[PDB]
């Protein structure tokens, strides 16, 4: 699924992300763009042959389990192809994991260096939420 923009934000806002650990629902948006660009089937490896998945592009390497990233952990206890779904609860279960872990949303390359900062609330512009 590649979601709208103020359709992923209004998903987003319906499963709690909005003000999650502080984050306005802008910045979830500004990173699901930049990362997926809103697409929930978007799935990109890594160097280290960990690989990224889903509208957050969450990595193999210690959140989900692929079963071929060698000496990783599967923190939040999902299949990564569950973050692949249309459906973008265990994208979002997930995503409040990460950002709890102690980084805020730096854990998000993408976040840090495209949405940190800027204008995020124009994510939201225009949304009926
Ligand atoms: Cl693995
Ligand atoms: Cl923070
Ligand atoms: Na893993």
């Amino acid at each position: 699924k590649v979601f709208g923009r103020c359709e992923l934000a209004a998903a987003m806002k319906r499963h709690g992300l909005d003000n999650y650990r502080g984050y306005s629902l802008g910045n979830w948006v500004c990173a699901a763009k930049f990362e997926s660009n809103f697409n929930t089937q978007a799935t990109n490896r890594n160097t280290d042959g960990s690989t990224d998945y889903g509208i957050l592009q969450i990595n193999s390497r210690w959140w989900c389990n692929d079963g071929r990233t060698p000496g990783s952990r599967n923190l939040c206890n999902i299949p990564c192809s569950a973050l692949l779904s249309s459906d973008i609860t265990a994208s979002v279960n997930c995503a409040k994991k990460i950002v709890s872990d102690g980084n805020g949303m730096n854990a998000w390359v993408a976040w840090r260096n495209r949405c940190k900062g800027t204008d995020v609330q124009a994510w939201i512009r225009g949304c009926r939420l």
